[PDB]
């Protein structure tokens, strides 16, 4: 679990969004596994606006933050799960690292701020849904 809180927006994995997130929907994209809902109070996370490919992510299944190198956002095949059929997920970045399904939502950060959240894994990898192209999160 986990979210990004920037301005009056809450960014979560779409597959973990609540019925209340859908009522307060701003934007969602199944192909990116992202959902943004509106909030009453202002959030304090800063979104990174950069092309960093190294950062640190939070792994709840280890209670540990790990430094990682990660690929640029791409269209990657993701195996079927209880949340989606087998499909390509877009704006996805992969790294070598530990992840379990409950780790989705953990933040990936660089020196500029929040880059994205954990969204995929399997086979000794961890994948992150990029949010750096969502410029409207800032206004
Ligand atoms: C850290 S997610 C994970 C972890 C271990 C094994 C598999 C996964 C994983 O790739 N999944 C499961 C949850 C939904 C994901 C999605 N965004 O389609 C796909
Ligand atoms: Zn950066």
């Amino acid at each position: 679990s986990g979210a990004i809180y920037v301005g009056n927006y809450r960014v979560v994995n779409r597959h973990l969004a609540t019925h209340n997130d859908w009522a307060n929907l701003v934007w969602e994209d199944s192909s990116r596994d992202l959902l943004v809902s509106s909030t009453t109070a202002q959030g304090c996370d800063t979104i990174a606006r950069c092309d960093c490919q190294t950062g640190v992510y939070y792994c709840s299944s280890r209670r540990k933050h790990y430094p990682v190198s990660f690929s640029k956002p791409s269209l990657i095949f993701v195996e079927a799960s209880e949340y989606y059929p087998a499909r390509y997920q877009s704006h996805l970045m992969l790294a070598v690292g530990h992840s379990e399904p409950g780790d989705c939502g953990g933040i990936l950060r660089c020196q500029h701020g929040v880059v994205g959240i954990v969204s995929t894994g399997g086979n000794g990898l961890v994948g992150f849904a990029d949010v750096r192209d969502l410029l409207w999160l800032d206004e």
